[PDB]
């Protein structure tokens, strides 16, 4: 009934690869992210996005089609990507990484609970709102791995090589959930060391061979404290059947270690 409420001005480019624009409502000044896709690929991304509703998953508000162009109305996260909070070769303070890792697990538990695998978890796909709350973004490579309580094994090779689990390079078929668990472990490694451990997880990769031989005196492992390193030892396990599951990540000692204070709240003295 209110005129002009459906009008959004595109005020700035947020990302590319089509593009993601910052859209501001003409009347309310509400900020959303509009993903512009110049076209089955986007049809599956829209259908998976309509299933999503969680505080650590980028919100989907709706979609509009202007002939050949698809417009996806998605949550605006003013904090940007987790990628730009990682200082090269340093990482970030361990309590900040623990808090981001808690929020990443909550989002992944949610997705896996409704039978969705993201398949491309990496810091470029983890967005931060104004309060630094993590949001899993971009369901362009996501798929349903469980339907009618029946698990379907995956075979499609996808994701990003430094974050992919070794079974995707070695086996024809693999379970979906240990693959996302592995990529979260590489995110945790990146957050605590500011560097990726290997180009890809194969025996032909020397840094990967060094990890399987427990050469933790080498980088990036030498920069990581023993408590989060003991967790990484459980996540970055070559055999996906022996790899730690999320319920067991939730019982890990470092995972449950008190490290971070709540957000700074205004206070006065006397
Ligand atoms: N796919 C997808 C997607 C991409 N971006 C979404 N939302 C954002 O607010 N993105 C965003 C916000 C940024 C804010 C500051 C700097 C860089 C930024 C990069 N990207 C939502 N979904």
């Amino acid at each position: 009934a209110v005129p002009f409420v459906e009008d959004w001005d595109l005020v700035q480019t947020l990302g590319e690869g089509g593009e993601v624009q910052l859209a501001v409502n003409r009347v309310t000044e509400e900020a959303v992210a509009v993903k512009i896709v110049d076209m089955e690929n986007i049809k599956k991304e829209i259908c998976i996005n309509k299933m999503l509703n969680h505080e650590n998953v980028v919100k989907f508000y709706g979609h509009r089609r202007e002939g050949n162009i698809q417009y996806l109305f998605l949550e605006y996260c003013s904090g940007g990507e987790l990628f730009d909070r990682i200082e090269p070769d340093i990482g970030m303070p361990e309590p900040d990484a623990q808090r981001f890792f808690h929020q990443l697990m909550a989002g992944v538990v949610y997705l896996h609970g409704i039978g969705i695998t993201h398949r491309d978890i990496k810091p470029e796909n983890l967005l931060l709102d104004e309060r630094d709350n993590l949001k899993i973004s971009d369901f362009g490579l996501a798929t349903v791995f469980r339907y009618n309580n029946r698990e379907r094994l995956l075979n499609k090779m996808c994701g990003t090589l430094p974050y992919v689990a070794p079974e995707l390079l070695k086996r024809r078929e693999f379970h979906a959930e240990p693959v996302d668990v592995w990529s979260c472990g590489i995110v945790l490694t990146a957050m605590l060391a500011g560097e990726l451990p290997w180009d890809q997880p194969s025996d032909s990769c020397q840094e990967y061979s060094d990890w399987k031989e427990k050469k933790t005196y080498l980088n990036p492992w030498k920069k990581i404290d023993s408590a989060p390193l003991a967790l990484l030892h459980k996540i970055l396990v070559e055999n996906p059947s022996a790899r730690i599951t999320i319920p067991d990540i939730k019982k890990d000692r470092w995972y449950n270690k008190p490290l971070k204070k709540g957000a700074k709240r205004p206070r006065v003295t006397s």
